C-alpha cells in the first residue's frame, strides 16, 4: 500500500527470510570482486574499492554472494564522504579491515557487517538489524 524500499514486520523479515537467515549471524565471509587479481595490489585496491562506496562480498556458510552497498541514508558513490570507521576506512586494522553496510533487501534495513582480513581478503561477517535505518526508510517511503 504506497510502502515499497520496507516491509511492515521489518523486524520478523531479518529473522524470516532465508536471504538473511543464510548469512546469519557472526559466521566466514569472503570478498568477491577485483581482488580475484594475484596478490600485491588486491590488499590496497580492496580497502579503496571499499572507499569507492559499493563492492561485492560473499559468505563461506552458504556462499552467498552479494552486492554490498557502502550507501547511508546520504547516499553518495563519490568515493567516500565521512561514514564511521567501522562502516568504511578506519586508516587500517590489526591486519584486517572492519566494513558495515546497511542493506534494503525485501525492504528491511538490514545491516551487513564484518571484519575482512587482509591476508586474501577472506574473514568474518553477519547481519544485524539497522533501527534507525528502519524507521528512517519507513519515513522515507512517502509517509
Amino acid at each position: 500500500g504506497s510502502m515499497p524500499r520496507v516491509v511492515p514486520d521489518q523486524r520478523s523479515k531479518f529473522e524470516n527470510e532465508e536471504f538473511f537467515r543464510k548469512l546469519s549471524r557472526e559466521c566466514e565471509i569472503k570478498y568477491t570482486g577485483f581482488r580475484d587479481r594475484p596478490h600485491e595490489e588486491r590488499q590496497t585496491r580492496f580497502q579503496n574499492a571499499c572507499r569507492d562506496g559499493r563492492s561485492e562480498i560473499a559468505f563461506v556458510a552458504t556462499g552467498t554472494n552479494l552486492s554490498l552497498q557502502f550507501f547511508p541514508a546520504s547516499w553518495q558513490g563519490e568515493q567516500r564522504q565521512t561514514p564511521s570507521r567501522e562502516y568504511v576506512d578506519l586508516e587500517r586494522e590489526a591486519g584486517k579491515v572492519y566494513l558495515k553496510a546497511p542493506m534494503i533487501l525485501n525492504g528491511v534495513c538490514v545491516i551487513w557487517k564484518g571484519w575482512i582480513d587482509l591476508h586474501r581478503l577472506d574473514g568474518m561477517g553477519c547481519l544485524e538489524f539497522d533501527e534507525e535505518r528502519a524507521q528512517q526508510e519507513d519515513a522515507l517511503a512517502q509517509q
